[PDB]
């Protein structure tokens, strides 16, 4: 179901089997995945929270962000807990009131505190182009041709140990699937395809952990955008595709009327696609009605690999062309010891007084700023380079920036620099042991941004900083509605 620009979105306690198994969840909008919120470019959305939860199993305070929304003005509607504003208690509602100049494409929304869309709490989010460059690509564009990859655990967040590897317990292609162990015949996802049309498929990860290796038995997949971003046509047979990143491929329906394999073979947890584990349905119109017979190639051809991405406009890259030439060049220490990762040898633990109101309160500089050694200032309008070289803990990482976008400098597993044209997103796998994946932006938008590994359980593991960005001017560029100065009050006043 699609809702918005304007809508309510309650957040609710629901008890849900999407593999077959009941257990307890949080929920916006009422279902798993969320309804989509969707507007179009340049949109005012005004979304309504209203937290109803009861269960604090799974926590009953929430917050909400808007994943790939840059928020420029708006850093206090951006969702992070403790940094952009303290949670929104049970019974009390809250606006998210922003506007998306500039961006298209698809994204995603989720809870933002503790592990708490691991319980439910994610759905997607596009907002359409009505001059998408991309348009003529395609015959269908709509609800039916968004594909959410989710992790579903039968442990409840809250009681994850931690960390300490986790692993899920089914994987759900929108919304259902079979679980990995003891696998019992539940209903499967289908997706309905017409001999002859193109499909505009917006495949969004919102997984808490896991990266994906999708692909479509007999099927082509021609990539035109990743995390937002327009990219020129690249064909794949699959798509390697890491927590809280989104493709919208082109899915040619030129094979024979019937029923293929959709196959999301997650990273850890079940392996294959015994009884229909990691799968759904691609059912032609005039196909029976039974599960597919086919397989995968035994070796896939063309699968993705993000240095052949590039995007359609001409982003190019800010800056100077070789490492570090950039106004601010960065290059973090990621370590993992004893069950926490540290960035910079600090491990985040959230503070008491959130990032934002901190700086509002009269706070100038990161020295000023709690938690200590987990704030990194920047300056306004300089070039950023960050560089992110792995070999911390498994691995791969997931690493995303709020309230930006990034040209993607360096990829994975490949070691050469790319200054001319590399895609640009807001979710990179950072790779493996001597990889040094590095991306590059420019400050042009002053607020506090989180920077963490999107592998939610390494998050609440402490793998973030806040770079704290144009100090001076975050107060001026960001004024505040009264109801977010009253969310830290009515939080620590029952709590
Ligand atoms: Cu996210
Ligand atoms: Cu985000
Ligand atoms: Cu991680
Ligand atoms: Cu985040």
């Amino acid at each position: 179901v699609q809702i918005g620009p304007v809508t309510d979105l309650h957040i609710v306690n629901a008890d849900i089997v999407p593999d077959g198994f009941v257990r307890p969840a949080v929920n916006a909008g009422g279902t798993f995945p969320g309804p989509v919120i969707a507007g179009n470019v340049g949109d005012n959305f005004q979304i309504v929270t209203f937290n109803q939860l009861i269960e604090c199993s799974m926590l009953v305070d929430t917050s909400i962000h808007w994943h790939g929304e840059f928020q420029k003005g708006t850093n206090w509607a951006d969702g992070p807990a403790f940094i952009t504003q303290c949670p929104i208690i049970v019974g009390n509602s809250f606006s998210y009131n922003f506007n998306v100049p500039g961006m298209a494409g698809t994204y995603w929304y989720h809870s933002h505190l503790t592990t708490q869309y691991c319980d439910g709490l994610r759905g997607p989010f596009v907002v359409y182009d009505p001059n998408d460059p991309d348009a003529n690509l395609y015959d269908v564009d709509d609800d039916t041709t968004i594909i959410t990859l989710a992790d579903w655990y039968h442990v409840l967040a809250k009681e994850m140990g931690a960390g300490g590897a986790i692993t899920a317990d089914s994987t759900l292609i929108d919304g259902l699937g079979r679980t990995h162990v003891n696998v019992a015949a539940v209903p499967l996802s289908v997706i309905t395809v017409e001999v002859g049309k193109r499909y505009r498929m917006r495949l969004v990860s919102i997984s808490c952990d896991p990266n994906y290796d999708f692909s479509i038995d007999g099927h082509d997949m021609t990539i035109i955008e990743t995390d937002g971003v327009d990219s020129q046509e690249l064909t794949v047979d699959e798509i390697q595709i890491f927590a809280a990143q989104r493709y919208s491929f082109v899915l040619n329906a030129n094979q024979p009327v019937g029923n293929y394999w959709i196959r999301a073979n997650p990273n850890s947890g079940g392996e294959g696609f015994d009884g229909g584990i990691n799968s759904a349905i691609l059912r032609y119109d005039g196909a029976t009605t039974a599960d597919p017979v086919t397989v995968a190639s035994t070796v896939h051809t063309k699968c993705l690999i993000e240095t052949d991405l590039h995007p359609l406009s001409r982003n190019g890259v800010p800056g100077n062309p070789h490492q570090g030439g950039a106004d601010c060049n960065l290059n973090l220490s990621l370590g993992f010891a004893c069950g926490n990762f540290v960035i910079n040898g600090v491990s985040f633990t959230p503070p008491t007084v959130p990032v934002l109101l901190q700086i509002c309160s009269g706070a100038n500089t990161a020295a000023d700023l709690l938690p200590s050694g987990s704030v990194i200032s920047l300056p306004s309008n300089s070039t950023i380079e960050i560089a992110l070289p792995a070999g911390a803990a498994g691995g791969p990482h997931p690493f995303h920036l709020h309230g930006h976008d990034f040209a993607v400098s360096e990829s994975a597993s490949n070691s050469t620099s790319n200054y001319d044209d590399p895609i640009w997103r807001d979710v990179v796998s950072i790779g493996g042991v001597g990889d040094n994946v590095t991306i590059r932006f420019c400050t042009d938008n002053p607020g506090p941004w989180f920077l963490h590994c999107h592998i939610d359980w390494h998050l609440d593991a402490g793998f973030a900083i806040v770079f704290a960005e144009d100090i001076p001017n975050t107060a001026s560029a960001n004024p505040v509605p009264e109801a977010w100065s009253n969310l830290c009050p009515s939080y620590d006043s029952a709590h």
